[PDB]
């Protein structure tokens, strides 16, 4: 069974990386580029993109451990731990080059350690709409003067007591297209259907609880990520935000431009969080075009 | 029926103000002083500094408008708004004198513009543990380097298609020993049969309702006081706060400062946000010394 449909020329597929059984919709030929989506969504937030990259690159999306149809780690979800993971399985099919790297979200906090850890490794890289895990998320505001912030649900994440599964438990899909509406400038894109298929992949009782762990982590990444940074990111790098409601704005070039010595940046006007969705085409682009220099 | 125990000698009673049925336990002799309960909460936190002070005051403690045994607000939930019915409740009892105030939490937000436009009825002013709305709640953090942050629920709680009542209805109980036991340093004085008799009133649906209306209605307030804030507070006045987990620590006293002449303040060591029963030797001792001036 799979949670989402596969484009067609690419394969649903399963390799075991340290004992975790990681899933990944693959396709393409050429060098490879692995694409890490964040929360609330899985591999399939890419699958516009990938036909396009499929072009000119071998592309490998995998689901976050313990979500969409991924097993949970067995090590932990601090981003150095859950970085392990994703590393090793993109050298699996990229042992003898150099791999392009593009995260989206909390695909951010899950992928910086193995990228300054192994710079090698990583041709370019493309980062949007998330802070990298340190200082600065701890200065966001609880509350707007226009009310609900954008980032409030740091804190009821990582709650204990299981605060956001006993609450979100039987209403996932009410949840999750509050968040989600809430943090995008373009509703439009998010039909009942895509919104029913996202809910059921994270209403599964580990990937409710796994998302929520990657929160319960977050202290943990600032705290390793506080290390890693002090050595700078060399590679290439491209950072996207959306301009709109919801969107990150000059955030995300602006503190990347403290990790990476060679960044370009771009906000899209008219845009938010959810940029492969929201703003496919603008978005698609700038990431082929990135990539393909 | 009554949802908390009344102390012996007191009376539950009723007072029809603006069309509004509210519920208070009144007790004592002597001038008034008037307790208000702030959120989670109802008239019951006072219970155990009530038979002290009724033995020098008349002592009134009624239910905000919408929780405990009173009726929601007719005209809105916004401190001005909410003000005007505790004024008038506390003038039916003392009409030709000025009266005391203690107020805890949200009991400021309701309570302190009536205060501001009516200082010549206010003798004595005592407020613990929350904010007076303004700009300054814009800056407290949604998540901080320990964890869950302090304030982030008012973003929940403020949040649009009744997010918070569509996820608590039916885990009331849950959700606010999470609640009152995250924001405790104490928390040993929470049991079970205690947070039973709170979770019971907060969970009639009108009253789950009621309390997450005060914090959609928290950016009005913030724009009222703006106002409002023109003219400092003449009257003596004492501010408390918890110097413990989940407490508000010197902010209570330095923000009080910029709205009054006349303040003292004082932090808690060991004490978190629920002072009446946390620590409520050393803050009855402080209520009833600042009263008895
Ligand atoms: O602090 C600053 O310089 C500016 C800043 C402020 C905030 I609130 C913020 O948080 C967001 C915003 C949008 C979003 O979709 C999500 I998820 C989190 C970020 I990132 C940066
Ligand atoms: O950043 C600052 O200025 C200091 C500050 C930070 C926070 I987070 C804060 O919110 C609280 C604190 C305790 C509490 O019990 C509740 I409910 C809310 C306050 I008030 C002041």
């Amino acid at each position: 069974a799979e949670e989402f449909p596969v484009p067609n020329g690419f394969e649903s597929a399963y390799r075991e990386v340290d004992g975790v059984k990681l899933h990944y919709v693959k396709g393409g030929q050429g060098p490879l580029v692995m694409l890490v989506h964040g929360f609330g969504q899985t591999w399939y937030e890419w699958h516009q993109l990938m036909p396009e990259l499929a072009k000119r690159f071998t592309v490998i999306a995998p689901d976050l451990p313990g979500l969409g149809q991924s097993e949970p780690p067995k090590t932990g979800y601090s981003g150095e731990q859950v970085a392990v993971y994703l590393h090793k399985l993109a050298r699996q099919f990229s042992p003898d080059r150099p791999f392009d790297l593009v995260a989206h979200d909390i695909g951010i906090w899950n992928t910086y350690p193995m990228v300054v850890k192994n710079q090698a490794d990583i041709a370019r890289l493309v980062y949007m709409e998330a802070p990298i895990p340190d200082a600065r998320i701890y200065r966001f505001p609880a509350f707007t003067a226009q009310g609900e912030s954008l980032v409030w649900h740091f804190s009821f994440f990582a709650a204990d007591d299981r605060l956001a599964e006993t609450l979100i438990a039987g209403k996932e899909r009410f949840f999750l297209e509050h968040f989600i509406k809430s943090h995008a400038s373009n509703t439009e894109v998010f039909s009942e259907r895509l919104l029913d298929l996202y809910a059921r992949s994270y209403a599964k009782p580990h990937s409710l609880n796994a998302s929520f762990e990657y929160y319960r982590a977050l202290n943990e990444s600032v705290r390793q990520n506080a290390e890693l940074a002090k050595t700078r990111l060399q590679m290439p790098t491209m950072t996207l935000a959306g301009g709109g409601h919801g969107g990150m704005g000059t955030f995300q070039l602006e503190q990347m431009k403290a990790y990476a010595e060679d960044v370009e940046g771009h906000v899209l006007p008219g845009c938010g969080h959810w940029l492969p969705e929201e703003c496919a085409a603008p978005m698609n682009r700038l990431v082929i075009d990135f990539l393909s220099r």
